[PDB]
Formats: C-alpha cells, structure tokens, sequence
C-alpha cells in the first residue's frame, strides 16, 4: 500500500489535585494546672432555695441574680459513688467563686456567701444524675 494511518495517545494528564490541611484553636476556662481533668457542667431551671426563715428566703430571692448558675466537676468515670462527685463539684464551684471575688472586690455580704453554699450542693446532686444518665445511655 502507499500509506496508512494509526493513532494512539496518553490519557492521564497532570497530578491528582487532592490535598488536605487543617488549622484552628480555641480556649476554655478549664485545664487549670492544679486540676488538669475536670469540665464545666450544664445550667438548669432556677433552683430557688428556701431556708424556712422568710428573712433568709428574701435575701436569696433578691440576690440570686448574682449567684452562679453552673457548676464544675471531674467526669463520672472517676467515681465509684455519688457523694464523691458532689464533694468535688461543690468544692470546685465555690473555689471559682472566691478567686474572682477576692481579686475584683466584694460583691455580696457574708450572709449571701452562706446562702450560695446551699445552691451549689443542690445543683451538684442534680448535675451528677444528668451526667450519670448520659454515661449509661452512651455505652461508656
């Protein structure tokens, strides 16, 4: 024959454009050097403390707008009993209260400080149960 034709060419062209990177950070008021492993709990509906005395009852009612609505504690997996969870929770919460108060100046009378101890322990019992239920339902 006087000629002929043929064609062939490469199909691939240039490298794959797939790539990945990530960056980002955040901060929180946890991981205190003398703590290392505790977290913020959740708030709840207004826990109105009653003391039997109307005088004390009124004191709490007018000042509750200045009281903590949240508590802090170590996780459930570090406890074999409810009382230990409550003891950590009450201590860390009042600790947070005193360090900000002594640095910023006084904001409540001694009487108010005696009231807030009650609200913190009551919130600890309530939160402990919520955290425990969360641990059981997640299959921890």
């Amino acid at each position: 024959g006087q000629g002929g034709t043929h064609s062939q060419w490469n199909k691939p062209s240039k490298p794959k454009t797939n790539m990945k990177h990530v960056a980002g950070a955040a901060a929180a008021g946890a991981v205190v050097g003398g703590l290392g492993g505790y977290m913020l709990g959740s708030a709840m509906s207004r826990p109105l403390i009653h003391f039997g005395n109307d005088y004390e009852d009124r004191y709490y009612r007018e000042n509750m707008y200045r009281y903590p609505n949240q508590v802090y504690y170590r996780p459930v997996d570090q406890y074999n009993n409810q009382n230990t969870f409550v003891h950590d929770c009450v201590n860390i919460t009042v600790k947070q209260h005193t360090v900000t108060t002594t640095t910023k100046g006084e904001n409540f009378t001694e009487t108010d400080i005696k009231m807030m101890e009650r609200v913190v322990e009551q919130m600890c019992i309530t939160q402990y149960q919520r955290e425990s239920q969360a641990y059981y339902q997640r299959g921890a």
